[PDB]
């Protein structure tokens, strides 16, 4: 029969255009139009008898039969628009259309020429299989495998949603809405160029934008989250499928978080200076790593060092041979030379597939969902996939965020065709919103195949009254005095004290005793006899210094001589705050501990000269750098305590790494997940540091700014003044937060970075201890006698911070 040519020759096609031409001559061979809905998808199936394509045919029905769609009539009088052909746009399209409603979608571009991979979470790879995946792709995720490339899944979409009845248009761009000018009339869409008059005449009651990237709807507002300046490079390999290629084992690494050894090795050898890599065997061998600034200047892969990041990865910027060299090597060395020649793959222009990316800022709308209304017509607007939460790719949260989204959209659509008000709508909508940024496979149901458009069978303990109606009402559209209450406490807590007054902030503590007041009354019963009777003249404070910054966990900011001086009055004020921040109503004590305790085992900035202000102020063996200045003298990476030692020969800062049946199966899919788990841990540790870092040299910024401006002019008036000095303790209180969370990551991972040792370590040993009594020699037991001492200090390390966390539960459950 040619329906079964034609029906062949479209599950089999592999281009966008050779879809839709046969689809067409398949609609036309059964008298159909495409474009019809729900009605000619059931006259397909009925009409179409192929005896050995019903597998489909049953998945489809079970889908499309569950009660949630009601046979689709749940949404059997609204109209949609989804703007946007991605993976995103086109799973959202096809959910809309299972519901009952009419979709028409639009696509700017006309061709699929992606050819990157996306990773899958579980639930995703259960919810393609469930819609028929493996009859339009023989080699979807069999075995191990948990990843596709961009055009294959959007094929895939793009396949189902033909069938299902969705109306598709290519090459029309979406720039705007027609607002009705007149009462009885909907909204329309601005589309460049001309379209035909049945697309140009036609009238939604829901919009949803699935345009990715940074395109945005008007009236919706966004915000990017900043970090350390980033530089990604993807690149695809030719795949030949021949055996050898097959047994290459995929790797993964993440800077000095995870798998160390291979970064390490890679800059002795090549100098290639990488922040993180991941490689996939897909259809293409396919890499993606992260590099800085500093490594592409020197290969010569960029050419000059411009600031405008925008300009620094411009196509007139970057060199393509440097770039092919460069990723060759990195791939080359990353799987030992075992793929043998890698010849790069071919994008739509005919080049080599490599690419550079800006990987620093990542995008997010305040909002999921607007309602505007006029003339008495309501439009509903909602955003899907990247244009609402750009994802960061090596962490492979794209597709799965992009389709809970998906499935929180429609169910926002089923609720507004229910007759619900605009503002529970709103609020059930950014409730669900809340939660979609901190999602993860470990927080949610873990019987993925009950998914669906009802959010109880995806959120655990969900709370739809987690916003309330009076919250979201500018999404529908119609048409201080901290230094006062820090003396207080001062005086208070300085009270009962004998032989001290606090009168003010700035020179009741020249005398050096209230210092120590405070600090005993913080904490009962530490000292007292031997201050009272001895001579404390500039001692008592720097005693009250030494004390607090080695039980209490508070670091200096102003040192002692200029505290008796009183010639730094607000560094006084600062380190006031941090003591009135600390106990208003701990990890860095931990660390430092852990750093005294490393450097006892081996038993004006003074680093660039230029003045140092309240803010990028850091103290360690009584000298103060600025924050930026702490960085090893090799490899230029933030030190941290724990972690770094200083040569009195030199003056100098190094780090330790600088310093001179189907059980198989299932036993193999989730030793993989295991694996990657591990991996989206260390990386999410790696990008919040970054995002740290860059929130502090913000901050620091600001408010050297401010300080500034309060010391030249010296004029104002003296309510001015406060407001300064408040905004200034703003800051202080902000910059203490944000040490504290990074000292709270470095716990994590010093962890990590001792289990890591601690594996090599013991292998090493396994490997030393495998030569028998007849292979003996002095450097045998010299490799001994060296490696026993370094697990003897690990496992005294681990038995700290295992007590450490014990000691923390104990406390959080005492309470
Ligand atoms: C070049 C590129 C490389 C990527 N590489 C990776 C990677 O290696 N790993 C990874 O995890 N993720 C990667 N991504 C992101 C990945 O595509 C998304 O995570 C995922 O595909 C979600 O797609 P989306 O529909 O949200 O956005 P997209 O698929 O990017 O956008 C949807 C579509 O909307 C269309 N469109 C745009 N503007 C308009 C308009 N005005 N009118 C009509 N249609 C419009 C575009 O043609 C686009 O194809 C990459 C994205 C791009 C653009
Ligand atoms: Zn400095
Ligand atoms: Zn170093």
């Amino acid at each position: 029969n040619p329906a079964h040519a034609h029906f062949e020759s479209f599950l089999q096609a592999q281009l966008c255009q050779d879809v839709l031409s046969s689809f067409q001559e398949l609609c036309g061979a059964l008298g159909l139009e495409p474009g019809g809905g729900l009605p000619q998808y059931h006259k397909i199936k009925d009409q179409l008898n192929y005896w050995s394509a019903k597998s489909l045919w049953t998945k489809l029905d079970k889908r499309a039969g569950q009660p949630v769609y009601q046979q689709g009539r749940a949404c059997t009088s609204t109209k949609c628009l989804v703007v946007g052909a991605g993976p995103c746009g086109l799973r959202v399209a096809v959910e809309l259309a299972l519901l009952g409603a009419r979709v028409v979608l639009v696509e700017k571009r006309t061709k699929f020429s992606r050819h990157n991979v996306l990773h899958l979470w579980p639930f995703t790879i259960h919810d393609l299989r469930a819609l028929g995946a493996k009859k339009f792709y023989g080699r979807f995720c069999t075995g191990t495998l948990d990843h596709i490339s961009i055009r294959q899944l959007q094929l895939l979409l793009l396949k189902v949603a033909l069938l299902l009845g969705v109306e598709i248009h290519w090459g029309v761009t979406f720039t705007g809405l027609q607002p009705p000018p007149r009462k009885g009339s909907g909204w329309r869409a601005q589309l460049q160029p001309n379209p035909p008059a049945q697309l140009a005449n036609y009238e939604f009651d829901v919009l949803i934008s699935a345009a990715g990237g940074k395109f945005v709807p008007e009236g919706f507002k966004v915000r990017e989250m900043r970090g350390k300046l980033a530089i990604g490079i993807t690149a695809n390999f030719v795949n030949g499928r021949t055996v050898e290629e097959t047994q290459v084992p995929e790797i993964s690494g993440v800077a000095r978080i995870y798998n160390q050894s291979f970064f390490q090795s890679l800059l002795k050898a090549t100098g290639i200076d990488l922040e993180n890599i991941v490689y996939y065997k897909d259809d293409t061998h396919y890499f993606v790593m992260t590099a800085k600034k500093q490594c592409l200047l020197r290969l010569g892969v960029l050419r000059q060092d411009w600031p405008d990041t925008n300009r620094l990865l411009g196509s007139a910027n970057v060199v393509p041979e440097a770039l092919q060299r460069f990723t060759r090597a990195a791939a080359d060395f990353a799987t030992h030379g075992k793929l043998g020649k890698l010849e790069f793959a071919q994008d739509a222009h005919g080049q080599p597939d490599v690419s550079a990316f800006d990987f620093t800022s990542m995008m997010r709308a305040e909002s999921s969902a607007r309602v505007q209304e006029k003339h008495g017509a309501r439009l509903l607007l909602g955003l899907v996939g990247d244009c609402l939460v750009e994802p960061f790719w090596p962490l492979g949260t794209g597709v799965a965020r992009g389709f809970l989204a998906a499935f929180d959209a429609a169910w926002m659509v089923k609720r507004w065709a229910e007759g619900a008000e605009s503002l529970e709508v709103l609020a059930e909508r950014e409730s669900l919103y809340q939660l979609l940024s901190q999602t993860s496979p470990e927080n949610m149901h873990r019987n993925v195949a009950q998914y669906g458009l009802d959010p109880a069978t995806r959120y655990p303990n969900l709370n739809l009254r987690a916003v309330t109606p009076n919250q979201v009402r500018d999404l529908y559209d119609v048409l201080a005095g901290t230094q006062e209450e820090l003396l207080r406490w001062c005086q208070e807590q300085t009270a009962g004290y004998p032989g001290v007054h606090v009168s003010d902030l700035s020179s009741s503590w020249a005398d050096g005793l209230a210092l120590c007041a405070l600090v005993y009354r913080l904490q009962p019963g530490l000292l007292e006899p031997s201050e009272l009777q001895g001579l404390g003249a500039l001692e008592a404070t720097a005693w009250a210094l030494k004390v607090a910054e080695n039980e209490l966990g508070i670091t200096p900011v102003v040192s002692a001589q200029a505290v008796v001086a009183g010639s730094d009055p607000l560094g006084l004020i600062a380190y006031l705050s941090h003591f009135h921040s600390a106990f208003k109503s701990s990890a860095v004590l931990f660390l430092s501990k852990l750093q005294r305790t490393l450097q006892r085992s081996r038993a004006l900035c003074a680093l660039c000269g230029e003045h140092l202000y309240v803010l990028e102020r850091l103290c360690v063996n009584g000298h103060f750098f600025h924050r930026s200045c702490f960085r090893c003298h090799t490899c230029e990476a933030t030190l941290w305590p724990g972690g770094y030692e200083q040569h009195p020969g030199d003056g100098h800062f190094y780090c330790l790494q600088h310093l001179p049946p189907t059980w198989r199966r299932t036993l193999l899919r989730r030793a993989k997940e295991e694996e990657m788990k591990r991996f989206c841990k260390a990386q999410t540790i790696q990008r919040r540091l970054n995002e740290i870092e860059a929130a502090l040299r913000e901050l620091e910024a600001e408010g050297v700014k401010l300080e500034l401006a309060l010391r030249r002019q010296s004029s104002s008036p003296e309510q001015q003044k406060k407001l300064w000095v408040g905004q200034l303790l703003q800051l202080v209180d902000k910059k203490n937060s944000l040490v504290a969370e990074e000292a709270e990551l470095m716990i994590t991972v010093q962890e990590l970075n001792l289990e890591e040792k601690q594996w090599q370590l013991d292998q090493e040993l396994r490997g030393y201890m495998n030569r028998e009594e007849n292979l003996k020699t002095a450097a045998d037991r010299q490799a001994e006698d060296q490696v026993l001492r370094k697990l003897v200090d690990l496992v005294n390390q681990r038995d700290a911070l295992i007590r450490f966390q014990e000691e923390r539960r104990l406390s959080e459950l005492a309470l």
